[PDB]
């Protein structure tokens, strides 16, 4: 396989437009695979990338959520082959390092997250066709591009009868929330759960809590449209903070839990002040908070009195989901329809219309946006 | 028993002197006991009280650490009787509430910490003899006084052959650190531990970690005098941050742990910036931090990137030690000499010389100060 010429969405400067460019995609080197994208999606992490956060690397092809088919492989691709359906991964799972051997973490020492925007050898496989200028990728694999190249340890081969839109959603937020309910804290039968923020992450928490038999599942969101979505996934109670401007969120949760708070609180907004509220909403002595959302600031402040309260604060990436061990189990639940993801899909666009996605995500009835591709002939 | 006239150390205003006053101590009411103090001690929490933190309640008799003998009892004193040796408690253990039934917490719903400086009925048992002016107590029992009155649920009857100085030290810091090594995080055989701050709290952590079979126990302190004390209690490695002003504490710990950090880090200084360092010094994915020390500020800041690191942050009061279930076991280890506390005792004063304690605590060779009392005739 030679160099492929295709289209990709490129951002050239912080807060600049995302524009369609003709690019070249080099063939995969050793331990790489080249993927034809089947569909993609978008979350807040992609928006941050267009503003140069965390690292301003430009020009850049955004996108980390999606699914594709292997078009070609380098040497030593660990059994991957053309025609396999794969989803890109945030981090790998070597199964042999000190962290993998514990069974207690998904934070593999050997395949950790990357922030370089480049392949393992410090070069890019993607370049502007007109100039040859090198383009940074996003995370371990750009998905807003007709073709991408990834390290074989950062893709997961998946069952080919999973729907591609649903696999795209399981490559990030819903899986993060769903997995957190047994990998980061053990939601048990009869326990109480509160979920701050009812986007795809919070909907994953809600469904995970429901499948674990939580008997009270409180969703909190300022967007009233989210209440019906939460109910579909198992939410038992809804709080809109804007209905009570003189009450704190933790006060409102305690009102539903006999003044005690919940066993497990999941922070799925990223709003910095809501970390403190999540802690105050969980039970003294036996409550756990998992802060999934990110606020993008330098540090986050915790009321110093919470340090005496016996609560457990469990830090977390990708919901504690191990990407080779646990992620296939979640996909299988989707295949077997134990989880139903159709209600996540609210909007569809094609890649040429990528700029419209940044307006669509502001709409109150948006949950997940699907990005579709055209075929070359 | 009538009203007792005795001496007590009183602070009249924030940052004022601590002065000996003649006071009156009323007899115990229902569910109270009156105690003759045998000895007392001092920690930073008492210093804060003289500066009006957390609540400026004056006039006040400071002191929460000590041991005494019951002089008289109210009705319904739950089996306590004159002549019992008791230590005052920060919080009780009812054994029947939702939190007590879990076995997972010492934060009893029925006997929580008090901040009122007053008895359960909103009055004081202590007053200035010359005026009758009411005096606030400290915590659940003032100890810088020849006689005190406490709610019977906030004292623990102890074995009368325990040494009174050692029991005084076990009423607070050493017990907090020691208990944290199995109640808040489970230090296991062969694990690594780092301890920031080697006062009585950190020395308790070190000894608890040693008894649990931790194979590396790193003590961190800017006071070089503490290194020898740490070694007596089981410390294997010592770091003085001042020896490397261009390296962070977490960097120095990682240098001793193959770049990984420790399984369990205990923050025993209260220095706000050291909470972040404790987290960075613990292992990604599988490390736990217990922040025991208090900084007395409104909030504490955590580097936002730590929220992705898989670490566990376990909040805590009194080291997770349940005051009726776990505290007697710790006392018994002291009786059976499995823990040796003689090295804690560095300075002794009598109550009349209480003002000198605030200078003694600044001395680099101070660990614990014992406060002694005279008898009335
Ligand atoms: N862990 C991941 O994979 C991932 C991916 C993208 C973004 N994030 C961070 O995690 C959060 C959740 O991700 P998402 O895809 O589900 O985002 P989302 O935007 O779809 O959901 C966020 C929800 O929080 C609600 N919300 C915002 N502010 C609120 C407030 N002050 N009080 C109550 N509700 C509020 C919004 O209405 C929205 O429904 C994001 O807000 C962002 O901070 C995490
Ligand atoms: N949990 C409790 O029961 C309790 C009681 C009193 C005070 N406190 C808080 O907990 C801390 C520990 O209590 P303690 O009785 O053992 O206090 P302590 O003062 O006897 O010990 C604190 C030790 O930390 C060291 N230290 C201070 N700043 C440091 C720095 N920047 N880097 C490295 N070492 C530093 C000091 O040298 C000292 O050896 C106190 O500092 C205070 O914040 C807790
Ligand atoms: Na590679
Ligand atoms: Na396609
Ligand atoms: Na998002
Ligand atoms: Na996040
Ligand atoms: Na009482
Ligand atoms: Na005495
Ligand atoms: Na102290
Ligand atoms: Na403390
Ligand atoms: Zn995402
Ligand atoms: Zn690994
Ligand atoms: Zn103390
Ligand atoms: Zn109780």
């Amino acid at each position: 396989p030679g160099v492929i010429t295709c289209k990709a969405a490129v951002v050239w400067e912080s807060s600049g437009p995302v524009v369609l460019e003709e690019i070249r995609v080099d063939p995969p080197k050793a331990s790489e695979v080249r993927i034809k994208m089947l569909c993609a999606s978008l979350c807040h992490t992609d928006v941050l990338c267009t503003k140069g956060f965390p690292i301003p690397l430009f020009p850049r092809i955004p996108g980390h959520e999606g699914v594709g088919v292997i078009e070609s492989i380098g040497k030593d691709a660990k059994g991957l082959k053309p025609g396999d359906i794969v989803m890109p991964l945030y981090l790998g799972e070597c199964g042999q390092c000190l962290n993998c051997k514990t069974g207690k973490t998904n934070l593999c020492h050997v395949y950790p997250p990357s922030f370089s925007g480049l392949m393992n050898d410090g070069t890019s496989r993607m370049s502007i066709a007109r100039t040859g200028e090198s383009i940074y990728h996003f995370a371990s694999c750009s998905t807003w591009t007709e073709y991408a190249v990834a390290d074989c340890n950062y893709v997961l081969k998946i069952n080919p009868k999973i729907s591609y839109p649903h696999a795209s959603f399981l490559s990030c937020g819903f899986t993060t929330g769903f997995g957190a309910t047994w990998r980061e804290t053990q939601v048990s039968k009869g326990s109480s759960v509160a979920v701050f923020g009812i986007g795809t992450v919070g909907l994953g928490v809600i469904k995970g809590a429901q499948l674990q038999g939580a008997s009270k599942i409180i969703g909190v969101d300022v967007n009233q449209y989210k209440a019906a979505k939460g109910k579909v996934f198992g939410m038992t109670d809804f709080i809109n903070p804007k209905d009570h401007p003189d009450k704190s969120v933790s006060e409102l949760v305690k009102e539903l839990t006999h003044g005690l708070g919940v066993d497990h609180c999941f922070e799925c907004t990223g709003v910095p002040s809501l970390l403190n509220e999540a802690l105050e909403a969980s039970k003294i002595g036996i409550g756990t908070v998992v802060p999934i959302g990110a606020g993008g600031e330098a540090s986050v402040a915790i009321n110093s009195l919470i340090l005496f309260s016996g609560r457990t604060l469990k830090f977390t990436a990708f919901g504690g989901v191990r990407t080779q061990s646990d992620l296939p189990v979640i996909i299988d639940k989707c295949l077997n329809k134990e989880i139903q993801l159709d209600e996540l899909l609210t909007h569809e666009i094609h890649l040429d219309n990528i700029q419209e996605a940044f307006e669509i995500l502001k709409k109150p009835d948006c949950v997940k946006i699907l990005i579709k591709f055209l075929e070359h002939h």
